């Protein structure tokens, strides 16, 4: 305790800003097109990286963060399109696993979503998940735990969504960085957990919904992250 | 100067690895990096995994740890240009994701926010590559190479690529990711790959059958380019 460094990766300005503004003794390190904010969040040493959007940007960011700040665990936050029926805009999704919904080397006998040399899915850390569920209960928020899928496409209904629902009937949310981050953490053997807030249900109106509720998603994911850091650091 | 080289599969990396002298191996984030000299030239060879995230992670590591001057991404590819046959070379003048789609927000198809719609390869590296192609009498095509996390083997996947990028000369799985990373660091790059298949319904069989040829041809080309640059 007291010597834990918690890594946090968010892709977009909005939520990252709220967390960034709350960092004490904040400093900014700009690298490979990424900004990394170091300091403490309510006492806990954190390293917050604003990655770009997409798998590669997230991978590049996650790799840089691991390499230069060597955080003990990684928390990926931000928005996501809710897929589980009980999810409403603002609700929380916690990954117990992450899979690429757009990876496909099945022609070679790999499981759909699986890339060669990688497990079909990347498992989030049990302690981190439990911690997150603890915060969820304590904050009295509605949330769902389960499989989160990533791809380099903003899902907006039509075939994008149906294909995902068909390939991963159990997926609770879809977004664009989670699995890339999980993938990099897996390779570095670093525990991770994805804690995002719903900004849309990835249907025909996901773009306007995203546009109108990105703010609330940022508010709720940031609140959860702040709460998770605290709980991970103490109790 | 130091030439960075990234290949996804052991096949297209092993022949080069065997030729590197003053050889040392750095093993990080599940990636292997061999440094030393290829026929007198300082290089840094990285075996990345397959797919964009693995490539990005590896490219990021190579840049960060070895600081090469330029990056050469090598390996196999599915040929899309009519002139391409197994064993032939494709040289990128540009790389684009064929599976990135945020057009819902007004970005160009294949384009990811914060990035140009396409990443342009270095003109010098391109000219160098083509001088080798000419000197070795190889059949090659220069143009747009598109990358995604799916092995293309006809059907809907190939159709989607034809739709969005009818001018793409080849499809593979790491190029644009390496380009994207090189872009964030301002490192010139060039993709030089050999055709292992034509991304049709028979690409899996062709890939298995010709991956060996593709690796040797891409390997020979990297060797020649390295020497030409130096
Ligand atoms: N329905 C949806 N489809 C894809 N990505 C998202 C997102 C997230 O918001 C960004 C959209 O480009 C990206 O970082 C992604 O992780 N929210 N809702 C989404
Ligand atoms: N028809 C095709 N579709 C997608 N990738 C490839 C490739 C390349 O070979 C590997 C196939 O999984 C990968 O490294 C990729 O970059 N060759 N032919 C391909």
């Amino acid at each position: 305790e007291f010597s834990m460094k918690i890594g946090i990766i968010g892709a977009m300005e909005e939520e990252v800003t709220l967390l960034r503004d709350k960092i004490e003794n904040r400093q900014t390190i700009s690298l490979g097109g990424c900004e990394i904010y170091t300091g403490q969040l309510n006492g806990t040493e954190v390293a917050l990286l604003k990655s770009g959007i997409g798998k590669v940007a997230a991978a590049l960011g996650a790799t840089l963060l691991l390499e230069h700040c060597k955080p003990d665990v990684i928390i990926n936050t931000g928005s996501a399109g809710g897929l589980a029926p009980t999810l409403k805009v603002g609700d929380i999704v916690v990954s117990d696993e992450a899979r690429y919904h757009d990876a496909d080397v099945t022609a070679f006998g790999y499981e759909y979503g699986q890339l060669p040399g990688c497990p079909a899915g990347f498992k989030a850390d049990d302690k981190l998940i439990a911690a997150a569920e603890a915060c969820i209960a304590e904050l009295n928020l509605n949330a769902v735990r389960g499989l989160i899928v990533s791809g380099d496409a903003f899902i907006n209904g039509s075939v994008g969504l149906a294909k995902i629902r068909h390939n991963f009937p159990q997926a609770i949310a879809v977004e664009m960085e989670a699995t890339a981050i999980a993938h990099v953490c897996h390779n570095f053997n670093v525990p991770f957990v994805v804690v995002r807030a719903i900004s849309d249900v990835a249907d025909q109106q996901s773009h306007l919904s995203f546009d109108e509720f990105l703010a609330v998603a940022a508010k709720q994911s940031s609140l959860m992250v702040e709460s998770l850091v605290q709980k991970l650091a103490h109790g």
